[PDB]
C-alpha cells in the first residue's frame, strides 16, 4: 500500500480562488431523506429588545435530541443533487472534489489550529473524488464523542439559532408563532443546505453546507449575499477570553468564506447559559480586524498562509490519485509535519467503503450517463 506524504509547510501562492456560486439546494426532513425544497430555511428576526430581555438559553435542555453522524456525513444529499444535475444536463460536470464544509474548514485551519484527528475516504469512483469521512471510524467517533458540558453548549447555540429566526417571512408570520419559539423542540436533524461549486486553481469543487437562515428573504439571484450563519460563545472579559474569540472567529471565516457567505451574527453568551449581547461581522472584513486591532496589537496574516496551504492540498489531492483508487487521508494530532495519504487494499475495504459511501443509486445512475 503506497504512501504519500505532504510537508504542512506547503504553500501555493500561485493558486487563485473563484468565487463562490450556489447551484442547487437541499432540504433534509427529520427523517434523514433530503429532499430539494426550502422546508427548513429559516429567516433571521431578532430585535434589540429581544436581547435587552435576558433570554435564558438553558430552557428545555433534556428535550434536545440529536442524530449520529455515521449517517449525517454522508454525501447521499450531494449525490442526489448531483443526480439530477446530469439528469438535465446530460453530461458529466466538471467538478472533482466533492465533500462537505466540516472538512474543508478543518484542512483549512490546519496550518494554526492544528488540533483536530481524523480519517478521509479519497474514493475516486468515475474520476470525481468524494472526499468523505471513513465510515468505520465514524462508528469509532461515537465512543470519541463520550460529557454534559459539551452537550450543554451544542444546546445553548441551538436554542441561540432557534430564538434568532423564523419559520416564515416577518410579514406573513403570525404573532401566535412569534411567540412560540421559545416553546419549541431543539431538533438536530432538519436541516437547509445548498451544494456551492466554489474553485481553486484550476479545480472545481462542489461543497454542502448547513444554511442557518437567510437574512430577511431568499434572493432569487445571488442567495449567498443572504445567507447568515449564526454562532455563540462566552462572553469577553479579558485578553484570553479575546484570544480565543479571535482563533473561534478565524475558523468561523475560513467556514463561511469556503461557502462565501458574507455575514456573521455571533451571540455572546455568558457563565450561565444566556445570551448577553450580540454583534454583527462581514466576512471579507475579518482579517482586517484581526490583523489591525488596537488592543495587543502584536506576526503575520494566516490567511493567505491557510489559502496557499489549502491550494496545495488540493494540486495533492488532484495529483495524487489517478481513477477509481480508494486511499484514506487522516492526520495525527502528535504529527505536526505531515499528512497521511494512505491507500487501503485487500478488495474489501475498498468495495466496502464505496458502497457505503456512495450508494449504488449513483453508480448505476452514471451507467446510463456513460450511455
Amino acid at each position: 500500500s503506497k504512501e504519500k506524504i505532504l510537508p504542512l509547510a506547503a504553500r501555493s501562492k500561485k493558486a487563485m480562488l473563484r468565487q463562490p456560486k450556489q447551484v442547487a439546494y437541499f432540504s433534509r426532513d427529520l427523517n434523514y431523506k433530503t429532499h430539494p425544497d426550502r422546508s427548513n430555511l429559516s429567516y433571521y428576526y431578532l430585535p434589540d429588545g429581544d436581547i435587552d430581555n435576558s433570554i435564558d438559553l438553558s430552557v428545555g435542555s433534556k428535550h434536545f435530541l440529536l442524530g449520529d453522524s455515521v449517517e449525517l456525513s454522508k454525501l447521499d444529499p450531494i449525490l442526489l443533487a448531483l443526480k439530477e444535475i446530469e439528469k438535465e444536463s446530460g453530461a458529466k460536470t466538471k467538478d472533482r472534489i466533492i465533500t462537505w464544509r466540516g472538512i474543508m474548514r478543518k484542512l483549512l485551519t490546519l496550518p494554526y489550529d492544528s488540533e483536530e484527528d481524523f480519517v478521509l475516504d479519497v474514493v475516486s469512483f468515475d474520476g470525481q473524488l468524494f472526499i468523505q469521512f471513513n465510515v468505520p471510524y465514524l462508528k469509532s467517533k461515537d465512543v470519541q464523542k463520550q460529557t454534559e458540558f459539551h452537550k450543554k453548549l451544542q444546546f445553548s447555540g441551538y436554542k441561540f439559532e432557534k430564538m434568532a429566526t423564523l419559520p416564515k417571512p416577518w410579514p406573513e408570520c403570525t404573532r401566535k408563532e412569534i411567540d412560540s419559539r421559545a416553546k419549541s423542540k431543539c431538533n438536530n436533524i432538519e436541516q437547509y443546505g445548498a451544494i456551492v461549486r466554489t474553485g481553486i486553481s484550476r479545480i472545481k469543487i462542489l461543497i454542502g453546507g448547513a444554511v442557518a437562515c437567510t437574512a430577511d428573504y431568499y434572493d432569487e439571484n445571488d442567495p449567498l449575499s443572504r445567507y447568515i450563519e449564526l454562532k455563540t460563545t462566552r462572553t469577553i472579559n479579558q485578553y484570553k477570553d479575546m484570544i480565543a474569540f479571535e482563533k473561534k472567529l478565524f475558523r468561523t471565516w475560513a467556514q463561511c468564506f469556503l461557502l462565501g457567505i458574507p455575514k456573521i451574527i455571533y451571540g455572546f453568551r455568558d457563565d450561565n447559559c444566556i445570551l448577553r449581547t450580540v454583534e454583527e461581522f462581514s466576512t471579507n472584513d475579518i482579517p482586517l480586524m484581526v490583523k489591525n486591532n488596537p488592543l495587543n496589537e502584536q506576526k503575520e496574516n494566516c490567511y493567505m498562509s491557510s489559502i496557499n496551504f489549502y491550494g496545495a492540498v488540493v494540486e495533492w489531492l488532484n495529483e495524487s490519485v489517478k481513477d477509481d483508487q480508494v486511499w484514506k487521508l487522516s492526520y495525527a494530532k502528535r504529527n505536526r509535519q505531515y499528512l497521511v495519504l494512505k491507500e487501503v487494499t485487500d478488495e474489501n475495504e475498498k468495495q466496502q467503503i464505496v458502497d457505503s459511501a456512495i450508494p449504488a443509486w449513483f453508480k448505476e445512475w452514471r451507467s446510463e450517463l456513460r450511455n
